[PDB]
């Protein structure tokens, strides 16, 4: 299920995550906070699962939320270094999940981080390819909740 | 507390942190991987906190280990990337602590990693001076457990 949708990052699209992270996880405390930020925003419900957080209105500035925020950034990083060997790819999708499986977190309220990265790649100037290219590799981890 | 722990990485420690991961992070599949199989050959006890993992004594075979291996090795990495700012290692390392916390995974249990990190290390040709720099490193961890 996770190596079907891992079929979809071509060639083409693995290049396009690689050029695109050179630059967004250049500033992982920066586009991290973005990302979170974003999503809050447009997806106010989303809130629900960070109570622990506490005051995320702060942004930057709450400890908790830029804790979370950088460690969010790692695991792409992690998943970007492994796109050239599928098998390695799978088992660190897989082992991701397993903590947002227990946070029921489904795929659909994953899907929503796709409009916040798609909105950091905008302002660094990654246009739709790009954003197509990240979608993918989200339907990665989709695939595995 | 963790904030005095963080004060303790002086001038030197970071820089023999940095010098020895340069070495260590370079293959975090197989160092990874080495570190968590020692840790069960040398403290068998903490396999109990692994049952998830299934058979451990496969290595690498084992696709969650593996998993795990090579994810452990990007919460170094992160810590590393924090050394030129306490504030955001220290958001960073309790952001880490949670999840550890919920398991019940005290500071005694978690110095058990020592062992294996100082013997990595001595794989390299890093010494006792290394494997001091890093304790010091785990001790913030321990701090916030
Ligand atoms: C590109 C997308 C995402 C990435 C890379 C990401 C990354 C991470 C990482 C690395 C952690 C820390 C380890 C763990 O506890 O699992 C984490 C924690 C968490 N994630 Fe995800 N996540 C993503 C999207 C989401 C979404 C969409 C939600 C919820 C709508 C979510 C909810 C959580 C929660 C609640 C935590 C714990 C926060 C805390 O209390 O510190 N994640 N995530
Ligand atoms: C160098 C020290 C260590 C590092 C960097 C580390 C790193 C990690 C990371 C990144 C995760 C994934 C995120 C999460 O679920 O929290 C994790 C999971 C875990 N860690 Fe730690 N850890 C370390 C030592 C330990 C020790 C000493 C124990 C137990 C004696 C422990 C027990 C666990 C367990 C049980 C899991 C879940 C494994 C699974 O079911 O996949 N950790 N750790």
């Amino acid at each position: 299920s996770v190596y079907d949708a891992a079929a979809q990052l071509t060639a083409d699209v693995k290049k396009d995550l690689r050029d695109s992270w050179k630059v967004i996880g250049s500033d992982k405390k920066g586009n991290g906070v973005a990302l979170m930020t974003t999503l809050f925003a447009d997806n106010q419900e989303t809130i629900g699962y960070f109570k622990r957080l506490g005051n995320v209105s702060q942004g930057m500035a709450n400890d908790k939320l830029r804790g979370h925020s950088i460690t969010l950034m790692y695991a792409l990083q992690n998943f970007i270094d492994q796109l050239d060997n599928p098998d390695d790819l799978v088992c660190v999708v897989e082992k991701f999940a397993v903590n947002h499986i227990t946070r029921k977190i489904s795929a659909a309220e994953f899907g929503k981080m796709n409009g916040p990265i798609k909105k950091v790649l905008a302002s660094k100037n990654f246009g739709d390819k790009y954003a197509n290219a990240w979608a993918k590799l989200v339907a990665v981890v989709q695939a595995a909740l």
